[PDB]
């Protein structure tokens, strides 16, 4: 009862928002039968085909998540392009957000985003769910103070080589510890204000340079404390990498003294919003717990 | 406290479409544009019709912004220009009065009785906060979702007023109980006008002589018994909102025993879908 089966006639796609490997996302409108209102939604149109048991069985798990930092699948319409319905996130993806606001993001926002993504990932691990596609492009901004992990369970379809752990590239092993690798790359994206990992290196070569010990470089704003966490996420031995429960504690500790661990020009100028502005955001856009 | 009311600039929101007007001004559907961002967030804007009277407005606006109950609307922001503009959350379904009129052939007893419970819960909170509504009516109950209504517009409606309010300008929580009875009558009549065609200047006379709103056709006597008790001349003899919650909740557990509707809730599937999209606040 956590996945609504929708009819073609009760929603409409109105504007294209973007695409990735698993199809196209639209801003759409849900029109409840009998009512006069139009409710904004996000619609993902898929494009892979090989069942009416495959997609639904995974969608049910997708609709079952319950964590403030994990996006929940809300509905589905089984047409020819299967359309998945979720909540609309007015701010877009975190990657573009950091790129567009890279001159307005202080250490407190960056570290709190790291904490929240780790909380969302720890939730997925607790539920025995492997993401397989964690990246800055798959973190949605609900409010600037509240981010949520998206695009989970689209393993019914198909690769993000430059975010994948070495054992995933070589052996197609996907575990929670391989998610820890992708988490490290996601943190690198945020701390570089949206740089492209291994920029200009063909994907067919990533496993080679990883085997020889090359890793993503230290972002200029990172102290050695933060970069060591990222490097530990990229250890070849998956069991030696940190766990999401541990990443929550460490990044939460750094978030209590953010200017000690990130060196950003003009940091003390940007703070978290006052309780006035957070209460205003939550009342209008973010009423969940 | 002070951080529960946002002071907005003219340049960070825009009125886009009129929704209606009431006693004190006009309500618009609007868009809030956060400074520095590209997003447009829908809001409701109430612009009054008529700097230091603003000290009056602000002192009450802070109290309006301090209420916090799942069935009570909270004032969110204010913009002080010429005419003062008040900002709250937009309710895509509108009020309960127009909703019951437009859906009067699809509303069952369970919805009606649960609405009575929820309005009573919101009023009991206001009494707990020692706040007198003074303008309770079906037109001032907003529909967040069909399963979730909230009381709005606090901080003359003769046909909703208790007799002591008409005669002596006495407003108490027990006079709110009178208005609650009239609000329940509106819902049970599917949006009928109280004392239709009777001039407001004559209402106090008919009340003193014992005339009351008639029993709605769908109302069983148990429900009409409650409504009549809300309209007793002795304000202390009327029920309390804490008691109204218990009684209407009891009837809501056997709704077809207490309301007789020709052709008489959503599945947990549909409620979970509504709440995720429109109503994440905890209740
Ligand atoms: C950042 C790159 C990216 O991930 N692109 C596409 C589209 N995605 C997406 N975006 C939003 N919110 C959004 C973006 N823009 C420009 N406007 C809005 O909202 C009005 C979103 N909300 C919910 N979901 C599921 C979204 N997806 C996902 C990628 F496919
Ligand atoms: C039933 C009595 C009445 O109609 N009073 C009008 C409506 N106003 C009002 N409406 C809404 N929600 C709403 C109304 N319509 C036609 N569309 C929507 O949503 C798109 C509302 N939300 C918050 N506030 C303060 C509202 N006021 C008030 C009177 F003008």
């Amino acid at each position: 009862a956590l996945l609504r089966i929708l009819k073609e006639t009760e929603f409409k796609k109105i504007k294209v928002l973007g695409s990735g490997a698993f199809g196209t996302v639209y801003k759409g409108l849900w029109i409840p039968e009998g009512e006069k209102v139009k409710i904004p939604v996000a619609i993902k149109e898929l494009r892979e085909a090989t069942a009416n048991k495959e997609i639904l069985d995974e969608a049910y798990v997708m609709a079952s998540v319950d964590n403030p930092h994990v996006c929940r699948l809300l509905g589905i319409c089984l047409t020819s392009t299967v359309q998945l319905i979720m909540q609309l996130m007015p701010f877009g993806c975190l990657l573009d957000y950091v790129r567009e606001h890279k001159d307005n993001i202080g250490s407190q926002y960056l570290l709190n985003w790291c904490v929240q993504i780790a909380k969302g990932m720890n939730y997925l691990e607790d539920r025995r769910l492997v993401h397989r596609d964690l990246a800055a492009r798959n973190v949605l901004v609900k409010t600037p103070q509240h981010v949520k992990i998206t695009d989970f369970g689209l393993a019914k379809l198909l690769v993000p080589i430059k975010w994948m752990a070495l054992e995933s590239i070589l052996h197609r092993i996907y575990t929670h510890q391989s998610d820890v690798w992708s988490y490290g790359v996601t943190v690198w994206e945020l701390m570089t204000f949206g740089s492209k990992p291994y920029d200009g290196i063909p994907a067919s070569e990533i496993s080679s340079i990883l085997e020889k010990g090359e890793r993503l470089p230290q972002p200029p704003i990172c102290t050695i404390d933060v970069y060591m966490i990222m490097r530990k996420c990229w250890m070849i031995d998956a069991d030696s990498r940190p766990k999401f429960r541990e990443l929550i504690i460490e990044f939460s500790k750094m978030a209590r003294d953010p200017q000690r661990y990130l060196v950003i020009q003009g940091d003390e100028r940007m703070h978290l919003p006052s309780p006035t502005d957070s209460n205003f955001y939550r009342a209008l856009m973010d009423e969940e717990d």
